[PDB]
């Protein structure tokens, strides 16, 4: 089930990325609803960490894959 | 008339890139490989979902975009473009460069019939340099010592990877791995490049004096 | 017209040199095997790009533009080399031979193009004796 | 008419020289003051025998030698050399330059008289470029680390320091100096430039952004 | 008198900011002043911790109702 | 001609405020009551002047603004906006939306004089949807 | 004919930004004294590397670029820049401002040859603005 | 004395050069013989350390500062 | 039998030299090869002190006179 | 005629080298004495191999080589060398000063047929100045 998938504690973000697309492509959402769903996940699970790295954003993303790199990018290496 | 690739050969490429990763020198070399003849939009896309995972596939699909429009303005910067012609008729839309445009959505055969061959080979590039931004962005230099116990030509390939495999143009990575050996490298190892009686002025020429005059142990 | 050679080949030479070494003679027979047809610089570069290391692959870069200026000296020493030609229009510059004249720098379709066959071979000895002192000299 | 240089200006830059050392960027300004007006060869040489001990007298004169020979290289690879004529009677030998020609050995009213403007300038140029290297020499970026309690702007002068003042090409400082930034500059520091909405791509700009979003303490 | 309004110890956000703004705002001065200085005094005034927090910030707030909502977000809840 | 609203109703939309919040569907049914007939810029601002807090006014001024905005461009991507008219001497400013055009500021009677009824249902939709980002937002 | 500065009158300069500081009254005073005739592109570049420290250096010559780009806006927004002439031909460039076009490069003498008195003063009062920004943002 | 002048064995190179040069330019030699006794003191002075840095020199140093900067680039940082 | 030949641990580098070289021109050897199996005897032999020497040296030594030269230079004098 | 030097003064000069070494004054007055009437070079090769140890021997073939690359520079920096001719086709390479020239490698009689007077003085004092480097440098 898509909506309940959270990003672990421990779990890195590519990881928590692929397991959610999975999970989202592999259900039963219209396909036009996948990338709106996918962002928002984004956005409200992968810890609160993350949640602020991605609110903060001066730009606007509007696509997983810019969510996925602008992350990739300012992420806290740990 | 528009002949698939072997799923036999990409399954192999997909194995590749699960052991070996997205970045490794085999794993671009297999890539180039299967990116030998110009395949149409549908090949490369269905190409790249089968062997890139979700994420990954986002990011390619971003940055083929992105080289894709810097393509076009080129192409409206030349009249001269293989994928153009002369008159403004043959003017060569994102959606016929996507596959997008009409007679070509989803159907390999159309695609193949209505394509330009210098349609073929910029979009063939435009794939090629996106997979790179993408491998280059999925996976620090200035940190990278020499262990007490490590051997120099380990060191030597640790810090060649890390240096090459990192943002800095391309044409200063040689003058840094080179002050990367004379200030890493412990100080032994710096005592001899710093006595060196002839100027080192590469790294395989330091490399070659430093494992021929290395102390034995 | 230019045909890679197959990653196949490439990835099982790879991991023979990753598992045997640089030096073993199983290892140089199979690098005399993927030597067997004259390769294009492109060929060689990324061939050797991918089987070494980032230093052993520095090393071979020196050795082989080493040994690229020996061809070189003696082809200027004799004007009847297999890559040289009868006039001076023919002779041929390092630029030539490491791939970076003029419409050959990144392209291996013109590469293909311009190269002549003994330029080729030459190429290929200057490589496989570059390849061997490198091998000499890691371990 | 030769007139010498004051005697009170010359003290003034060896006690800058005794105090400031041979690198500072003052004493380099101080240099390019006194070396305002093209000087002859017992100018430069009293006035580098005067400021410098013996040791980097020695050095600089092996320098100023070796740029010398450089600039007759350069002057035999071209007729048209200020320093040059047209016919070959006026070609400059080394003895001329070094003021060791005939009429001008220890004479410095017979030097001005024989030298040419484009002579004196020469002269002066290799002997600036080779004060700068004998200061370059006489007395390591990759070690800088910013301590816990430092404050930023100092870091950033010490490593801006230590970069341009070493053996780097001039087109690899900046690169270097961004990714030091990066590295280095303890983790709080490297967060808030890693996580920058805007890209930075020049020291002064990530300076400012860094200067701007600190965390004030 | 706006220029002696500091946030308590004790004060939530968000009343330190109605406060502020009700004396800048019924105050003598010019209505094209009051922005700037809210938010000048949003920056000095507003315990230190909050100081921090608006300093900090990767991007540059330009108005109140971006400072006020910057910080709610981020705040430490308490 | 311009008719106050109720400061009646208007205390009573306060407490209710005050006591349920700003995000109560009790508080949201409330507002749509008291957003039944078109107001002038005036009224609108003036009843969230009253109703809300400084912090959430500031809030929803920011928020009216960006809508307003986004209303104004979709009037210039469309000539038929039953706030602009056909020449383009009709063209409906920021300045005539938020009540700051000449004529308006700070009279109600010459804002409702001037405005249209397009313009004043486009700025109380506007606020409306405001005032929902800013109940979101607030809590 | 270019004439450079006193080196004395620099050093008394930059050891007043070393004692006073960079935004103090007196230290302006003595930036705007020494910036009274109009500098080359070289005389403000060797100043500003001589007084300012490295980091303080970077962040002027940013400022002074993008000061130096609000004027070449400015310039291409009227024909009529005292840098810029009537026809298309005497358009100034940014390599022209920063002393990088052709026959400049490192040379004061030429610069001074090829570039206009409104060239001059143009550039002279950018770096004054960027000095003025830089100071207001190191302390 | 020039003669009598030896590096000391906690002294830098640079302090026993000013030294020796000081003590050779201001003595009794005539101005052609100073150079070839500067550089032979450097190399029978100059603790055995520097003396054989200075014997195992790949090229030939006919100059004190030759000496110098051969000395100071490969000099026992300590 | 030159192969047997070892520096004693008292002996000087020139006696040893003569020895080496006596015994390698004095043997079976041709001609040829007896130069460079005299430097690979100097190299493996030649206890380790005069070995790291011969290691470490900045220039390649390709003649029993030039390596003999250079270790005569730089030897540690005892 | 090729005339071989006495058994018994070599024999006498090489004890003499054994007891009282190479560098004392009386030895160098000796083989300045054996060294009076211009020698072949195998006269002096074949003196050196025996009164020199073979380490001795080593060093001095290195510096007569030395010495004779000098004397060759020296020959092509003027054509007017006792050793050389007018010509072109006189000028004297190293096989023929070393003895390494064709029709006088290991025969005496044909060596003093080729060889001139010039270059015999000029091998003779290259050996002695050879002889003296050796000796200086041995102890």
């Amino acid at each position: 089930p898509w909506a309940d998938i959270m990003q672990g504690p421990s779990e890195s973000f590519v990881d928590f990325a692929n397991r959610l697309i999975k999970a989202v492509e592999g259900s039963d959402l219209p396909p036009s609803a996948r990338a709106p769903v996918i962002i928002d996940c984004f956005r409200q699970k992968s810890q609160p960490d993350i949640q602020q790295l991605i609110r903060t954003a001066p730009s606007t993303l509007t696509t997983p894959g810019e969510i996925i790199k602008y992350v990739l990018d300012r992420q806290k290496t740990a």
